Protein backbone atom coordinates (compact mmCIF):
# COMPACT_ATOMS: atom_id res chain seq x y z
CA UNK A 1 0.00 0.00 0.00
CA UNK A 2 2.25 3.19 -0.95
CA UNK A 3 0.45 6.54 -0.02
CA UNK A 4 0.10 9.48 -2.04
CA UNK A 5 2.69 12.58 -1.14
CA UNK A 6 6.09 13.54 -3.07
CA UNK A 7 7.57 12.32 -6.80
CA UNK A 8 10.22 10.64 -4.65
CA UNK A 9 8.23 9.43 -1.83
CA UNK A 10 5.17 8.00 -4.01
CA UNK A 11 7.62 6.20 -6.36
CA UNK A 12 9.93 5.02 -4.13
CA UNK A 13 6.92 4.17 -1.63
CA UNK A 14 5.20 2.49 -4.65
CA UNK A 15 8.80 0.48 -5.03
CA UNK A 16 9.29 -0.10 -1.31
CA UNK A 17 5.28 -0.94 -0.82
CA UNK A 18 3.59 -2.17 -4.14
CA UNK A 19 7.19 -3.22 -5.58
CA UNK A 20 6.54 -1.38 -8.92
CA UNK A 21 8.67 0.02 -11.78
CA UNK A 22 7.09 3.54 -12.06
CA UNK A 23 10.74 5.75 -12.23
CA UNK A 24 8.43 8.16 -14.69
CA UNK A 25 7.95 5.29 -16.64
CA UNK A 26 5.08 5.70 -19.61
CA UNK A 27 3.53 3.26 -18.48
CA UNK A 28 3.09 2.48 -14.90
CA UNK A 29 1.46 -1.11 -13.98
CA UNK A 30 0.46 -0.66 -9.86
CA UNK A 31 -1.92 -2.61 -7.61
CA UNK A 32 -3.63 -0.42 -5.20
CA UNK A 33 -3.16 3.43 -4.02
CA UNK A 34 -4.04 5.37 -0.65
CA UNK A 35 -7.59 6.41 0.10
CA UNK A 36 -6.18 9.54 0.79
CA UNK A 37 -4.15 10.35 -2.03
CA UNK A 38 -4.31 14.52 -2.72
CA UNK A 39 -1.21 16.26 -4.02
CA UNK A 40 0.08 13.93 -6.75
CA UNK A 41 3.69 15.58 -7.14
CA UNK A 42 4.56 12.33 -9.01
CA UNK A 43 2.21 13.16 -11.66
CA UNK A 44 3.04 16.42 -12.10
CA UNK A 45 6.55 15.73 -13.36
CA UNK A 46 5.74 12.31 -14.52
CA UNK A 47 3.29 13.62 -16.81
CA UNK A 48 6.54 14.44 -18.92
CA UNK A 49 6.60 10.56 -18.95
CA UNK A 50 3.29 10.11 -18.32
CA UNK A 51 0.58 7.61 -21.08
CA UNK A 52 -0.46 4.75 -19.69
CA UNK A 53 -1.71 4.32 -15.69
CA UNK A 54 -2.52 1.24 -14.89
CA UNK A 55 -4.21 0.08 -11.31
CA UNK A 56 -6.50 -2.23 -9.65
CA UNK A 57 -7.97 -0.77 -6.06
CA UNK A 58 -7.49 3.00 -5.49
CA UNK A 59 -9.99 5.10 -3.18
CA UNK A 60 -9.27 8.67 -4.13
CA UNK A 61 -10.47 11.43 -1.13
CA UNK A 62 -8.94 14.28 -3.22
CA UNK A 63 -6.81 14.92 -5.93
CA UNK A 64 -4.79 18.08 -7.32
CA UNK A 65 -2.49 16.82 -9.71
CA UNK A 66 -5.47 17.67 -12.60
CA UNK A 67 -3.21 18.55 -14.93
CA UNK A 68 -0.75 15.56 -14.42
CA UNK A 69 -3.53 13.62 -14.94
CA UNK A 70 -4.28 16.02 -18.21
CA UNK A 71 -1.81 14.05 -20.06
CA UNK A 72 -3.01 10.57 -19.40
CA UNK A 73 -4.23 8.48 -22.70
CA UNK A 74 -4.88 4.69 -21.18
CA UNK A 75 -5.93 3.78 -18.19
CA UNK A 76 -5.95 0.41 -17.06
CA UNK A 77 -7.93 0.50 -13.86
CA UNK A 78 -10.50 -2.37 -12.37
CA UNK A 79 -11.46 -0.72 -9.20
CA UNK A 80 -11.36 3.03 -8.20
CA UNK A 81 -13.52 5.18 -5.63
CA UNK A 82 -13.98 8.95 -5.64
CA UNK A 83 -16.61 11.14 -4.16
CA UNK A 84 -16.10 14.84 -5.19
CA UNK A 85 -14.59 15.81 -8.73
CA UNK A 86 -11.05 17.56 -9.56
CA UNK A 87 -9.47 15.78 -12.03
CA UNK A 88 -12.12 14.09 -14.18
CA UNK A 89 -12.10 17.51 -16.40
CA UNK A 90 -8.29 17.10 -17.43
CA UNK A 91 -8.54 13.61 -17.37
CA UNK A 92 -11.68 13.34 -19.33
CA UNK A 93 -10.33 16.28 -21.44
CA UNK A 94 -7.24 13.98 -22.56
CA UNK A 95 -7.96 10.34 -21.59
CA UNK A 96 -9.03 8.25 -24.77
CA UNK A 97 -8.79 4.47 -23.51
CA UNK A 98 -10.07 4.63 -20.01
CA UNK A 99 -10.63 1.19 -18.48
CA UNK A 100 -12.35 1.12 -15.14
CA UNK A 101 -14.18 -2.39 -14.47
CA UNK A 102 -15.59 -1.20 -11.28
CA UNK A 103 -15.90 2.77 -10.59
CA UNK A 104 -17.76 4.41 -7.43
CA UNK A 105 -18.57 8.36 -8.81
CA UNK A 106 -21.09 10.92 -7.35
CA UNK A 107 -20.16 14.23 -9.23
CA UNK A 108 -22.07 15.78 -12.27
CA UNK A 109 -19.15 17.07 -13.95
CA UNK A 110 -17.40 14.10 -13.27
CA UNK A 111 -19.83 11.75 -14.92
CA UNK A 112 -20.27 14.15 -17.26
CA UNK A 113 -16.87 14.20 -18.20
CA UNK A 114 -15.03 10.75 -17.91
CA UNK A 115 -18.33 9.80 -20.18
CA UNK A 116 -17.77 12.61 -22.90
CA UNK A 117 -14.24 11.02 -22.88
CA UNK A 118 -13.57 8.76 -26.02
CA UNK A 119 -14.03 5.11 -25.22
CA UNK A 120 -14.72 3.64 -21.68
CA UNK A 121 -15.27 0.34 -19.87
CA UNK A 122 -17.61 0.36 -16.84
CA UNK A 123 -19.14 -3.21 -16.30
CA UNK A 124 -19.35 -1.96 -12.38
CA UNK A 125 -19.94 1.35 -12.00
CA UNK A 126 -21.56 3.16 -9.41
CA UNK A 127 -24.11 6.22 -10.06
CA UNK A 128 -27.65 7.15 -8.81
CA UNK A 129 -28.38 10.25 -9.89
CA UNK A 130 -30.71 9.10 -13.29
CA UNK A 131 -32.13 12.35 -12.94
CA UNK A 132 -29.01 13.95 -14.90
CA UNK A 133 -26.88 10.86 -15.16
CA UNK A 134 -29.18 9.18 -17.96
CA UNK A 135 -28.97 11.84 -20.40
CA UNK A 136 -26.22 14.43 -19.43
CA UNK A 137 -23.98 11.62 -19.49
CA UNK A 138 -23.30 11.94 -22.62
CA UNK A 139 -26.56 9.61 -23.65
CA UNK A 140 -26.97 11.16 -27.02
CA UNK A 141 -23.21 11.47 -28.35
CA UNK A 142 -21.12 9.24 -26.09
CA UNK A 143 -18.87 7.68 -28.48
CA UNK A 144 -18.06 4.21 -27.07
CA UNK A 145 -18.89 3.10 -23.54
CA UNK A 146 -19.74 -0.06 -21.67
CA UNK A 147 -21.77 0.43 -18.93
CA UNK A 148 -22.60 -3.04 -17.29
CA UNK A 149 -22.83 -2.44 -13.19
CA UNK A 150 -24.86 0.70 -11.18
CA UNK A 151 -28.46 1.00 -10.05
CA UNK A 152 -28.89 4.24 -12.44
CA UNK A 153 -28.65 1.79 -15.58
CA UNK A 154 -29.91 -1.43 -13.27
CA UNK A 155 -33.09 1.21 -12.09
CA UNK A 156 -34.18 1.32 -15.93
CA UNK A 157 -33.61 -2.32 -16.47
CA UNK A 158 -31.38 -4.62 -15.64
CA UNK A 159 -31.34 -6.45 -19.02
CA UNK A 160 -34.68 -5.06 -20.43
CA UNK A 161 -33.64 -1.14 -20.85
CA UNK A 162 -29.88 -1.96 -21.54
CA UNK A 163 -31.20 -3.82 -24.94
CA UNK A 164 -33.70 -0.94 -25.20
CA UNK A 165 -31.02 1.56 -25.07
CA UNK A 166 -29.31 -0.23 -27.90
CA UNK A 167 -32.10 0.00 -30.49
CA UNK A 168 -32.30 3.72 -29.35
CA UNK A 169 -28.63 3.61 -30.87
CA UNK A 170 -29.62 2.56 -34.22
CA UNK A 171 -32.95 4.30 -34.45
CA UNK A 172 -31.46 7.88 -32.77
CA UNK A 173 -28.04 7.33 -34.28
CA UNK A 174 -27.27 10.57 -33.53
CA UNK A 175 -22.82 10.88 -32.39
CA UNK A 176 -22.14 7.66 -30.37
CA UNK A 177 -21.43 4.50 -31.75
CA UNK A 178 -20.95 2.32 -28.62
CA UNK A 179 -23.39 3.05 -26.38
CA UNK A 180 -23.17 0.26 -24.07
CA UNK A 181 -22.78 -2.28 -26.80
CA UNK A 182 -22.88 -5.11 -23.58
CA UNK A 183 -26.82 -6.04 -24.54
CA UNK A 184 -26.07 -6.51 -28.25
CA UNK A 185 -26.60 -9.82 -28.05
CA UNK A 186 -26.52 -9.94 -32.22
CA UNK A 187 -30.08 -8.67 -31.86
CA UNK A 188 -29.88 -4.96 -33.46
CA UNK A 189 -30.78 -6.98 -36.14
CA UNK A 190 -33.90 -7.83 -36.10
CA UNK A 191 -35.13 -5.37 -32.69
CA UNK A 192 -33.94 -2.02 -34.80
CA UNK A 193 -35.40 -4.08 -37.30
CA UNK A 194 -38.96 -4.09 -35.45
CA UNK A 195 -38.13 -0.66 -33.82
CA UNK A 196 -36.65 1.24 -37.09
CA UNK A 197 -38.76 -0.34 -39.98
CA UNK A 198 -42.07 0.53 -38.27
Amino acid sequence: MAKATTIKDAIRIFEERKSVVATEAEKVELHGMIPPIEKMDATLSTLKACKHLALSTNNIEKISSLSGMENLRILSLGRNLIKKIENLDAVADTLEELWISYNQIASLSGIEKLVNLRVLYMSNNKITNWGEIDKLAALDKLEDLLLAGNPLYNDYKENNATSEYRIEVVKRLPNLKKLDGMPVDVDEREQANVARGG
